[PDB]
């Protein structure tokens, strides 16, 4: 049973409307499902979009932001709660602490470092929470090819590769996350 | 002027001899160049290989390991120094502190989370040190395709994308890192 899902996503909006459309769909779906959205607390780019969509649908949203980005004034003013913490490391740990699962929408370097870090925490046995990519057109295609090469070349175990789900539909991806177990090897 | 280079690389050896051959070449080259090798301090997989090759060539090697991995007994016993620190976050920060540049050899999830984190630190203006991928056959090919998609889709700025160099030759990659400046946009 999922109750809260942490979403990682770009601080930019992306070069085309498809990214914002996916963000909207994800945000709306989480709220419709009774799930709490946990995220980095921004009002810019896809961060803004996913939070606004969840809020507009009546969902609870918890933003977790380091003081450094907060005084850079990027912080959302309409959330259920906006938690200001001491540093990026504390931020990521808090986000993970409150989440039952993790979803990456498209984003850049920060989105990817968040995802790979939480994934590594799973690999190392710090949590057993599933992760997933919300696919938007072919955005994640080459990353997926790369990630499967890691398994073929034996730098990543099949069971750790299997912590990462994927789907183009928020409903189908959330279903996969909610049901995820190491038993389906 | 580079004096120390931090290398990120797999804790596994990889499915074929090409990975270890590259690691050996990199390690040897750093030492031949008078550069200090900074790394995660392991004796397993490509970590072991790069360190051994640098040591065999007479180079200085500094390993930085969290107490948690140290008491999991993966720590190299023949380095110039092996620094045991408090946590993964401290580890990464120390590694960055001692490094003038960063190189990723092939690896898995941990290698990638290290790389993307240090890259993000650069993007955010915490350091202005270059990063590079040591290419081994077509290993990094799909990652590179993905990374260029991030720029096309405007989730990553061209100037931040340009902090990451690449090369199949340790000599040519180190040359690119040593010379790197934001001016070559």
């Amino acid at each position: 049973t999922l109750r809260s899902v942490c979403v990682f996503c770009g601080a930019s909006p992306g070069a085309s409307p498809v990214y914002q459309e996916a963000a909207v769909a994800l945000g709306r779906h989480l709220a419709e499902r009774g799930l709490t959205l946990v995220y980095g607390g921004g009002a810019v780019g896809l961060m803004g979009t996913v939070a606004d969509a969840a809020l507009a649908a009546g969902g609870e949203v918890i933003g977790i932001i380091p003081q450094s980005l907060q005084e850079a004034e990027i912080g959302h003013k309409g959330l259920t709660r906006l938690e200001v913490v001491d540093g990026m490391h504390a931020r990521k740990a808090r986000m993970a602490e409150l989440a039952d699962a993790f979803i990456a929408l498209p984003g850049g370097l920060g989105t990817l470092e968040e995802l790979f870090e939480v994934w590594t925490w799973g690999q190392l046995g710090y949590h057993a929470k599933p992760l997933g990519l919300l696919e938007v057109n072919g955005f994640y295609d080459p990353l997926l090819t790369f990630l499967d090469h890691l398994v073929d070349e034996r730098f990543v175990r099949a069971e750790h590769r299997g912590m990462l789900q994927r789907g183009a539909s928020p409903e189908a991806l959330l279903d996969a996350l909610a049901a995820w177990t190491p038993s389906v090897a």
